[PDB]
């Protein structure tokens, strides 16, 4: 049911971490809605089997026209969609899993450094070597090379969904239907079988509404992407650093303390 | 069987949090009672194949009216039920997420700094940083904004689900056949074939019943919902955080002598 | 099999949690005995379709009669009967769930602080804040009116099932079957189609027993119910507090020693 | 596969747990080995539909007749069996859940008390209150009475059980088949339609098997139930606790030195 | 698949935990082997329906046949061996099982004495009442009598067993197949009908060979449960106690440094 | 999917290890790819049922003939095929039980025993009862005859498999077809049937060469077996300790400084 | 649904074990989108069985001819495509199961050593056996030998599938179709049956496409592949150990100092 779909998502910056799991979570959370459950009824073709025809020559029929759809781009894709969806979720998780693996070490080594330091000052405070630190990561653009490309990555292929979907979505009301024919090799020659069989990619109908919705929200998420770019407003690392320092402030301790003490004073 | 969907369930302020539960569980419930479980029966649609159909033939015909529906509005909001209520869920859960992510980490360093000072305040009534941080606070319209939003969001997702599902129910009676025809392309030529079949989406019949369970439940969470905004009797920040200290009075080991100790005096 | 339902059954007062737990368990339970598992078999309706019907042509009326259901008030029944019975299983067990989010937490704060402040005294005698306390909580009546609110809401849905499973149970047995037609629209003029189909809702004969059975369980669970209104025999909080007090005398480890030297003393 | 039934088995006294345990768990047992598990193949019902009978006329005969059951005592019986097994179940664990919420937190908190003052006593013995407390146990009959009731009504179900399993064997073996008639209503006057179906239910002959096994071993019960009344020689509250203190030996430290103590001296 | 049954098992005295492991898992693999998994095909009985009969009367033979069985002594265990394989796994973990509740609490008491005292002993030793109390399990014979009865009632249904599966697989080959006839009550007058339809228990046949490998292994087990009963060589409980010491030999932190010392010495 | 059989796998010296999770391993992964998954499609045989034998008819002899295989050579062992490599499987897995089970605790015992007194030789070198031990072990061939034993075992097994594979896959592309006959009993007198129907046991295609791969791989397999027979290479029990010490240096807290230690001097 | 298998990923140095766990991961992925989930359809083959063939005759023609593949070449591949690329998955994984259980123990232990020296150096800077060590670790092949054997292994297995993939890709367009014939044995003569069977393989049209993905990431793979294999600019034990040694800088307490350190200065 839904709710076995839905209860699996319902029940790296902030961010940065619910663009992705937008990005990749809704065309996996559509293709479970479009190909899987009871709206997708029995079958994915159907074609007019004459009534000539048994019941598994029939059923041959509408098998080899799902063959058939590679021997026409528009079926093509009605055929192919849910890997096409599945392919951008998996280009729309590489950016995050390139993250986690390339730039997301060096950072939770940096950012555990710095907040203990800063944790100390606070506490030397009370009672500048992370700050030449600091002022030193103000010199490079190594760690924000990663992320703008994460960054870049994801809006490159997010537009990408855009521009096929919107296509898609375009093209799909006009070829959800083509004219089959099992006329091949030998039995190409067999009067008793008509020239064309008319087929109906029953499933279109739903990846046409679905590829709407995917690029609804991939055109809402596009601005946000876009909106990362902007991150002195949020070029040298340090401005990383600082937005994932201002993500961090869970941690600091004493930034809990020292805020309340600023917003009074 | 209904019982692993019903134990699904049966086994952030808390009005709040009830509120998205109902809002957000319900439809995902009806789904899983709408077109899942053996009520459904085998099929969304079946039509009047001719006796001169196939078995093929005929499921060729039930399944191109599947997505005939596509090619009438009734018929449009019938097939896609279930995504549709699905919608909703969705939309009603992503201001409890937005809360969760944009209002809530604020708010609990917030309040784990309010109830620790005032714990502390106790220990030296025994024995005002606290209370001129909150009266800047006082001060601060900024985290309510944000439940106002997350209350207005949901409040207007509500009305537009009660609007929906007045309409589809009011509509469901009327129109849950239709008069298909598979005669397209080639095969519109074809003599031995109905001019129109017509069809039954079986399942529009529950979807009926069910859309007036939910408009009820939704009818009776508008005034639950619009009772969130008589804030101050339940328009500053502190009121919000007031609120939940209230609701954390469950961690106020102060508050469970120092009540007690006024009720009695 | 079966024995997945029972083991997922066999393997807040007592007794209201037990009425709870029957209330609410029992329904779920007969719904997975009834629509689910093999004694159901394969349909919920079938009707006889004539010889000339194809294999879809007959399962066309059988799926179309399932939804001519709704178009008489017994057959209405008949088929919504599990998530009429689901409904009361929800409303019975919203009392419990109430009583968990409303009156629950006040009541845990203040059973904790009553029982510990009486290990005090127990303490101190071996060596009144709290007993002024619970003499103010005895010219209180707020946390009864939840309680009984909860009994009594209980107790009316349970009239309410009883009311409509003995209706139901009553009605059944004359009822199961009915006289379909698939003539409608442009099929209508078909004169090769019978102008009533004659159909069984075949899950019926278990419905009605299964009824009988919640009848009887429910009508034994009715004066297990009006039972818990005799408060004083068992109307200010206090006496419901001292009734959760003599509820939770397994943590009143001054009660094991207390009870031991007045039962022998 | 069966393994996945009785690995869910293979992998409060113990002999009334062992009783309960049995008397629950074979039945259960026994009805997923009845109507679930390949054995019970495709169906439970099954009719001589006439040749001229399309396949879902002959499967709507089939569901029609598996309603018309009811519609003879062994025929319902015969359908009901599953249910009636699972009835003696749950009326079986019920004396089991009786005990486990109203004897054995009363007994629970005082085997506790007990278990702990008798290995003072032994404590002391290196280096009388719970004497007298016990010796006013001994001056009572009112968890007994609760034992008594719990192991009376298990015997009662028992010989109810084997008294309805004697029967149903006994007339089961005339009786898996009767003359099933779809001819009622309009239909009634359908020449084309065979007077009366012949059909056979299928898994009675499974269910005449089983049931006598669940007899034998429930034979087997009764004596060991009987045994339980015995308790003097296994009427007094004291007796009972005697009983559970002998049971609960394995947590008296004491006693595993005393009794080799005594069985040396 | 068979992995999801090996790796099932693949991922009280060792020998006989081995026994009992070997005795109770074979035959419960053997059943999942037999009537399960992809090897036993779609179904259990077919026969030769006449050309006449329908789809559906057909499979009403098949499944009439499979309750005629019952209606000759093959046909009867032919249709029953799952069961009757389960009904000696079960017979044979019961030894297992009594063993566990009646036998293994004591031993475990005693031995967990025991071995606490034989360390102090060398503790002792490097600074007699538990060789008094082991000389008094020397003159006793309880504990031994539960012992034997259950390598005695293990060797008996393993003798069963043997003896029923050497007669079934002898006769197996004879009659996997039988002459059933549907001709009962009213339609034994039906002359449309053949007197008497041949029918195949296909599983049988898997059934044979299956129970070869049960005997095989049994014929095996025989010996080793055989070999238990030489006691003495592996009658007083204190030589049982002496087994299940030098079992837990691994427990005896003593005797790992104890052995060694006089394997040197 | 595959992957889920794969993944069941990708996500006691270590060399037998290996060798016994290949062995036995490998069968139980050909088998799930074998018989199980979507490359085995629907059906294990299907025969020449004529064009007048009804759907039933011919699922008859499809069932049938799935029996007759047992009434040559080849077909016994294309049916039996999956429980002949299961068989294999768990002969193979039987030395490792029968190692973890007669052999490993004594070893686990003598190790655990040896390494801690080897890291005291460690300790007293910085600051021979082990030595003498470790001495009276070289006198010992008692655990080496167990370990021979277990790869001697293992060796026998895997050369009998690939014997009996390279049969299987040499005659197996002969025989996957075979002429079965229905003709039995009374309706061997049927003028309306074939003497003899033609059948394809489908899955021997995919047998054939899952065979030829567990052939290759147990060829791979058989040197590495022959390999542990080389022990003083890698024949009294000390040599095998040796072995199992050098594979337990992991442990030898000494051995990761003494052999820096040795390494660098 | 698809999510079922994305979420199964989406939710030993880090490059080579990305590279495996794409190299393995995406084939299994692979087959898990191409033989399963619904895009497959029903079946894998079909056949134009004559109008005059039976349900079951024309299921005979489709299963035979799924067994008639092996008796050219690209339907050999076809039908065994799952399987074979469910071999290179596991010929890729060997290698990291060959690293894992030959080179990482030995490398765990040194590096485990390693850091901690290095920790006491850092630890006696604020206050060379390592380096010794490491100087001698520096005159030797054995480990690098295994890392690049490693390497090389996955690096050929890559081309392999590479030219495997290329080639299949490459013919696929050309063979999805075969003219089977089931004329053999003895109803080679039967004159109703024609000479050859049209057939369709109908997955090969997704195994295809999905073929030419796996080509595509393991084009990209190989660069990255062969990129390990510039191990010092990344031949000595050491440099293997060097590069292990600045992965584990994670755990180096000391360098997350001593960077900064160095960095500032």
């Amino acid at each position: 049911a839904i709710a076995h779909l839905a209860t699996e998502y319902v029940f790296e910056l902030a961010v940065d971490k619910m663009v992705t799991c937008i990005a990749v979570g809704l065309p996996l959370l559509l293709i479970s809605l479009a190909f899987a459950q009871e709206i997708s009824i029995g079958t994915q073709i159907s074609c007019f089997s004459p009534s000539s025809f048994s019941w598994r020559q029939a059923a041959f029929v509408d098998s080899y026209c799902w063959a058939a759809v590679q021997q026409n781009l528009p079926l093509w894709l009605h055929k192919f969609f849910p890997y096409i969806l599945l392919l951008f979720a998996i280009l729309l998780y590489l950016p995050a899993l390139f993250w986690r693996f390339s730039a997301a070490p060096h950072l939770c080594s940096d950012l555990k450094f710095i907040m203990e330091e800063l944790d100390k000052v606070y506490n030397r405070a009370i009672k500048p070597i992370v700050e030449q630190y600091l002022k030193t990561k103000k010199n490079s653009s190594h760690l924000i090379m990663k992320y703008i490309s994460c960054r870049l990555v994801t809006f490159v292929v997010i537009l990408l969904a855009c521009i096929y979907l919107s296509y898609y979505f375009s093209l799909s009301s006009l070829s959800d239907e083509f004219l089959c024919s099992i006329k091949s090799g030998v039995l190409k020659n067999d009067s008793t079988i008509p020239d064309r069989f008319q087929c109906k990619l029953i499933a279109v109908g739903i990846f046409q509404l679905l590829s709407l919705i995917n690029l609804i929200v991939y055109a809402l998420l596009i601005p946000v992407v876009v909106y990362t770019f902007f991150i002195p407003f949020r070029y040298n690392d340090l401005s990383l650093y600082n937005l994932f320092l201002e993500e961090n402030i869970s941690e600091l301790k004493s930034y809990k303390c020292l805020k309340v003490l600023e917003n009074i004073k």
